[PDB]
């Protein structure tokens, strides 16, 4: 199969790169292209569901782009578009079922105590979209996000069909042989991304969701961070040593790029994202790794931050959840606490492949203009200054 | 047995502490006194021997109390004390040779790729030191040392001789060296007349026998059974197995603690010229968990001991302890991770309730010791603070 990759951006209204420094399709583009595209299925696990103004209480005119993809969803059921959605248990949905597309409400917090924070689409189970999007007209263009979409991708697109075929069953934790995968950390797919050889696999988060033979989110993380050797850049929205009532400490993906920062040497970027609804406790769990660095091992940290947006709930912020190395690629929609691990649901997709070119540089020239941003300050700047509620900051 | 726990120190010649209030016997004084009194045995675990300024190489008249000890130790055996050391495989020793004394060189650079560093005695399997003070004039008076003496406490120094017989094979387990006094089921001791319990653990896991704690163990059980306060004065406390390893396992712990359970965690590391600057970073890493909503508190401050510099390995405080509001640590290892897995050591926990007793003796000398001008904090000027300085 001609996999390949599309790095798609969902980029805030008004938040720009001024070199054009990687430019690519957006991810309402990529969205309404595989909707006018489809025309067997539409597995699509989000979050929640918030496209139209009125569903949210609000009448900004960039819902348009969501309203878009909502009539377009109206469209495709009457279509014959096998429209089905899991959705995290709390009139959109109802719009939908009128239209004929399937909902069903899943109650992860009965479940395992948590969320059901994926966001992805499988497409005709050929070509899939995964990433930080959230189902909403905020996500396509009120908050900065990073998603793969790998078209003609069909036996990869076949198994994140995996991952959503669980949601949908518990919106409906045992794993039947159905949901079990063989294209993992120790196995991964060979696939000809772009036409030069790739191995890929995709993980799941918590543990009750990863069948036998999946890898689990924090194994290829904690992995792909082992592996490297010169370095290790990761852009996350939340990083927490927690299990966040009553307090438990985490230390597992920080003793991984301890380890990793120390032993071999490699360089680790950190670059974590804050708005008005981070947890405050990740400050101190953050500048106890910044503190590794003087001689001899080199971590930095650095905070990505989103500059009348400001009425809009959950707006301007990035969403993004991705790291590479000089090795691997991991796109994700975890973020990086001990619950989104143990107790809520994510998944990942890890990409490694050699030479120059490819994903793995397309990330790391995502990561590199992220980075160099101005949206990207230092873990001690001035606060007024982030252009935003810096409250971790 | 009527145990009584003297915690004895070496303070170097010309350091004093200003809240007075906290006097004990000097290690030479403890030490002479155990000489005097002893009329069977005495055995001993050592790092090295330096008693003699001959066997320094230099000529101060603070090695009279190190020569005094040596002039005792050469009547110690033909008073007929049965004298026996064992020292790690690097004079002293061959005019103890000649006075009768046994000698053993333990060759812990092959055996697990560490050195001997306990620094123990016991008397007539009745008495023991066990602390920092090595068998050197340096010790005993120009390092601050800290150790306990416990008189009259047979059972316990009983069990510390069996950590001595180890080194004694080595420098050449069965069940002769099986302990029960251990962490899970420490001893019933009457310390000063008021209830305790008691065990000792050793450092390196080839030198555990069977029911014998390890002092990681030991170490990270009273830091995970705290509830209160953490107060833990060391010489080295490096979070790796000083080819690059890593060592997190008291670096968890100490968060672990601080995060989950508000305790208020102490660390008073120890800074001379040949502490090692990758220590530094390391102690940054965890005063950053200090927070308003979360009670996390860990604060760290640097002991330094301020003519004297022309002597090797003088002026430092060599001290390795920890008390809580529930136990005590005396120890000989220093807190990295070769300690614990290539070189030999030993501690004492002492677990007691109440006001007065060994936990709040130890508490107060650890209060008199954080207070003191001899603490700085992790980022004080190395100019100010009056010494050799790597860490600063």
């Amino acid at each position: 199969d001609p996999c390949e990759a599309v790095l798609v951006e969902s980029i805030p209204e008004g938040l720009d790169f001024p070199n054009a420094s990687t430019g690519n399709p957006s991810t309402s583009q990529a969205w309404l292209g595989l909707l006018a595209g489809a025309h067997s299925s539409l597995d699509i696990a989000s979050f929640y569901w918030t496209l139209t103004n009125n569903d949210t209480h609000t009448q900004e005119p960039s819902a348009q782009q969501g309203e878009e993809v909502l009539r377009q969803l109206q469209t495709l059921a009457p279509k014959g578009v096998n429209v089905r959605i899991a959705v995290s248990k709390p009139a959109d949905l109802q719009a939908l079922l009128q239209s004929g597309a399937q909902v069903r409400m899943v109650d992860m917090q009965k479940l395992t105590h948590g969320v059901l924070h994926t966001k992805f689409w499988v497409v005709d189970q050929t070509h899939f979209y995964l990433g930080s999007a959230n189902m909403d007209w905020r996500s396509l263009t009120q908050v900065k996000e990073l998603g793969v979409v790998m078209y003609n991708c069909s036996c990869l697109a076949r198994d994140l069909t995996k991952i959503f075929e669980a949601y949908w069953f518990l919106g409906q934790i045992p794993w039947p042989r159905f949901y079990d995968t063989r294209y993992n950390q120790e196995t991964p797919m060979e696939i000809c991304l772009n036409g030069t050889p790739a191995l890929a696999y995709l993980a799941s988060a918590p543990p009750p969701l990863c069948p036998s033979g999946r890898t689990p989110d924090l194994k290829a993380l904690l992995n792909v961070v082992d592996n490297a050797r010169s370095f290790i850049y990761v852009a996350v929205m939340n990083y927490l040593p927690t299990l966040e009532h009553p307090h438990r400490f985490w230390p597992a993906i920080d003793d991984g790029l301890r380890r990793a920062t120390y032993e071999r040497g490699v360089k680790v970027r950190l670059l974590i994202s804050c708005w008005g609804h981070s947890e405050p406790s990740m400050r101190a769990f953050l500048l106890s790794l910044a503190a590794l660095r003087d001689h001899t091992s080199d971590i930095q940290v650095k905070l990505f931050v989103v500059p009348a947006q400001a009425r809009i709930p959950y707006a301007r912020v990035n969403h993004n959840k991705y790291m590479v190395t000089e090795r691997a690629t991991y796109i994700g929609t975890s973020n990086w606490s001990g619950n989104y691990f143990t107790e809520t649901a994510g998944t990942s997709l890890l990409v490694t492949q050699n030479g120059r070119g490819g994903l793995r540089s397309q990330l790391e020239a995502i990561f590199l203009r992220d980075w160099d941003s101005p949206y990207s300050h230092d873990l001690d700047t001035s606060a007024d200054s982030v252009g935003n509620a810096c409250r971790l900051l």
